[PDB]
């Protein structure tokens, strides 16, 4: 089987938790599309061009990952990319109820698309991009949670 | 016993999940008031006049339902309507903690009003008006989750 | 409109939390059947005959309650009692998850039987028959959580 | 890319919910090992030989499934089956909490074995082998939840 | 041991639930700093000066409480106050997942600071400042949940 | 200010997660009593005398810890130890729900005894004595989760 999977999200910014999930996905599937939402409901800290560049640099060492921006329904994107697996990261702090709503709705929209839940290292099980951004805005040390390029970009963003 | 019950909410828009709960309520209580919030904290997609007309058309086949708009505390509304039962729908994806907060506060405000939790069909256990609206805004098929009149109204709203 | 509800459980023994739920049910429905499961699988402390007698005495002040024992499938028992409402009490999330499985299975077995969930007073939101028995087994005071007749029966059983 | 997955459990007996999960697994991976635990600690209704025969008949229509019994540590069994994916099914929050503990322990024992969680159809989201057995023990109809061969075996065991 | 603890939050306004938690904290620790967030993400109903005055009057009977405003990371505040305990109130309706995220992040920022979770009376286990404010805005009786000074201040605020 | 805390449990056997919690407690309070329940109802693997000896050796490096066994109601034991704090560890939501019931009951029995909940390191957030015993029963490596003395005792018990 030549399996194609999508890993959708806002990635605002990509963290070590997201890196852990996409790395695990690359070990089980032939091709992984890290799919970045162009226009989320909440205005992102980083623009789409910034989010894409940061994710590309942070996943450049993974040969079977492609980073792509999208603005449509994640099921419509998977359909157009010929993907049959949608990857979701399940943290210790996940909103399990929302993950159930999302998976059942995604199955209604594209029944041939299977939702696959992967668990990150215990190291990243208790973080989110929102939490990292709030800590960094309040002058806290978040270096451990980010790839080096993201740490540099976040410092630059908060400086101005 | 001549029991009167209220079923409050925003109904923005009314879905098949809400229809399932109000239908179950009509089988156990003599009179059910489907109570639509006039001024919710978050600006609704549909105006109160639209939400009321849609709920009336979608419940017209139920002889013991009355659709009414309200702007006061739901306990104050129940009190003025001589209702002694407040219906809440409990989904598989419900925020059980919030339902507990709400029921205990409603009991403090009107101790003679009993909160009754009803469970929808498995078919509607994983949806919400918010999720349906987000899917439809992103050009997804939500026909299965709505009464026909609501499907028509939602298409018209998103077209403009 | 001649509405009959059934409130099933093990009631080993009946607590003030169960009394709170059955009282709320009697204010809503014309007739409430408090249905006590023989429940041998849970190895109960009190026999079914003891549990029925204790619940009858504890609910004697409520005119529209009838206490009965059963070993049947609960949906068949509700049908045979001409009940169209099955009452369950919700204390917390642990109750909610299992109560969803049970209610969907009861719906499959009897679609016209509606499960209705009620919430107890904050006073009894954190108690169970198991917790009360564990405290009493270790000689802790449980008079606050039980009807008088039940407390004296529990003390006698452990004596 | 010659991907092998293991789907371990007690399967006492295998239900339509388990069939839903193993079917989803076969559409994703080249070969799926449905691994039935001897599980004497849970005092199962069916012997391991019975559970293996029932699951083999219930999954015979799926060409890339292999049913096997085991008493080993599940991470050692996955290694010995050359599996790099361990499939688990998630019905609700109760599953999620325990499944996190299990997956972190399996990762400690075999880091290259990835736990993959799948969600069943809404149809089977509220069932378990325990619930089905409890309904059948009380003579309730469970034909909707089990493969035909399993339903007839369950009726025979309780007869 | 001469222990110093902080009890941080928005306290918008302080309720009987917060009073219950700070009272329990004063019984176990030598000094408790009730720490009020100056600039929360969401605009508060009461200004910082109002929140501080209300908390001071409501805790004046507790000899070992100090009320202080802060705008920095709660871990940075604890560090500067020489506090080694951070008090969190855990309601029946708490977002346990968020409490786990927060405690693990606080431990990353200041490992010598221990998070201590205290449980309020059953009486206040189902309320929040948000719920109290929503009920009061909709003309509901919230007197039972507040200290007298807060009840007076809330009536004045909603009148204008 | 001469503050005494009690940390009660079954500790069958004591794990690195329990050691993490008792260590955090010793940094907060002047004296900590690690209280081991005889707990015959849970049919423990180790006798109470074994559990006390293992915990004493595992906590010998902490100067303000005292290990003791008890069969009493835990609130009565805290009173008799002159403790005003009862320490409990929180790993996840499953702990939280039951810990709320327990803490409200302990408050009813001894209002001046304050329950204090502590969270372990992420390293031990997903372990329990039951999980460690299940892995060891299936010959899986549990050296990472236990003090050296406890690991050797567990291997000997299963041998
Ligand atoms: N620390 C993490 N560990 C594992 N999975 C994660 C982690 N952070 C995010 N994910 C998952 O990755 C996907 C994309 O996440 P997303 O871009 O929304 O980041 P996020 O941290 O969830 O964002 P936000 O905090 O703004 O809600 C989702 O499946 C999400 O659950
Ligand atoms: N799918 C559904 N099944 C059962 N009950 C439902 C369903 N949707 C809503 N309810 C219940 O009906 C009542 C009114 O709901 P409301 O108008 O807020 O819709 P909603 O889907 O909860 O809205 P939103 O998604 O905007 O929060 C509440 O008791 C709610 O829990
Ligand atoms: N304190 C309580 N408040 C509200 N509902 C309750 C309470 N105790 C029990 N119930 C509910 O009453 C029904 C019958 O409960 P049951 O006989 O199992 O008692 P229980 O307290 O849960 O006993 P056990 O601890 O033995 O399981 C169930 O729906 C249960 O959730
Ligand atoms: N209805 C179902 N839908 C999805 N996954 C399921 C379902 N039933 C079981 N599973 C999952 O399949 C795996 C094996 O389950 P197992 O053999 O324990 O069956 P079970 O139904 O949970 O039985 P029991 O009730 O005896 O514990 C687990 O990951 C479990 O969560
Ligand atoms: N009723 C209460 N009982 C116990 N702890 C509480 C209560 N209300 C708040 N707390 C706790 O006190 C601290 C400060 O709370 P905060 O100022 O955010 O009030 P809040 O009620 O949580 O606010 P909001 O409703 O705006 O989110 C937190 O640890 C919080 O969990
Ligand atoms: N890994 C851990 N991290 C934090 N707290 C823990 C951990 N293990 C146990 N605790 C807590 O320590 C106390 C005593 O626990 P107990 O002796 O029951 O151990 P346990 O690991 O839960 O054992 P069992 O699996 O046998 O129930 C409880 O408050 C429990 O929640
Ligand atoms: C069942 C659903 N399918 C969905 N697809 C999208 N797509 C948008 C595309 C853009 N920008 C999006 C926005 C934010 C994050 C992500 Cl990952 C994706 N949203 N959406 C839902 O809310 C529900
Ligand atoms: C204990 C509570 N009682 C309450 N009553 C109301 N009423 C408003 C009326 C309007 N518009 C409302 C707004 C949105 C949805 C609904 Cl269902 C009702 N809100 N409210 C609370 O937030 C809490
Ligand atoms: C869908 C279900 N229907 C069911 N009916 C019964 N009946 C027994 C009767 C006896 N003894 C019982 C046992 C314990 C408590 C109660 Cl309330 C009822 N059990 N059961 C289930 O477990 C599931
Ligand atoms: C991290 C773990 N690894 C484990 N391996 C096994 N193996 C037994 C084999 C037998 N009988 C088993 C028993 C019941 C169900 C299953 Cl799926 C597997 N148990 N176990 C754990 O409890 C934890
Ligand atoms: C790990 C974290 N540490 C944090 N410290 C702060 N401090 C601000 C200070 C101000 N204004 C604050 C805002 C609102 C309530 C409180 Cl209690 C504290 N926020 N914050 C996080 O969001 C996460
Ligand atoms: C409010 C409660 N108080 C309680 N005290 C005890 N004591 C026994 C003593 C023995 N053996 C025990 C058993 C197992 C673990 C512990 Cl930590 C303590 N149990 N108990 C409850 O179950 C509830
Ligand atoms: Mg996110
Ligand atoms: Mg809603
Ligand atoms: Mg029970
Ligand atoms: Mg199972
Ligand atoms: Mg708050
Ligand atoms: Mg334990």
């Amino acid at each position: 089987m030549q399996k194609r999977a999508i890993y959708p999200g806002t990635f605002d910014p990509i963290t070590n938790g997201h890196i852990d999930i996409v790395t695990r996905a690359t070990q089980m599937f032939d091709h992984v599309i890290l799919a970045i939402a162009a226009s989320p409901s909440k205005k992102p800290m980083f623009t789409l061009e910034e989010r894409v560049a940061l994710a590309q640099q942070a996943t450049a060492h993974l040969g079977n990952v492609e980073v792509v921006g999208f603005s449509d329904l994640m099921a419509n994107f998977a359909r157009n990319q010929h993907a049959t697996v949608l990857i979701r990261g399940l943290r210790a702090v996940a909103d399990f109820e929302y993950e159930m709503q999302l998976a059942h709705m995604n199955r209604h929209l594209m029944p041939e698309l299977e939702s696959v839940f992967l668990m990150p290292s215990k190291e990243w099980s208790f973080i989110s991009s929102s939490l990292v951004k709030e800590v960094a805005r309040h002058q806290g040390d978040v270096t451990h949670f980010l790839p080096e390029n993201v740490h540099q970009a976040l410092m630059a963003k908060l400086a101005v």
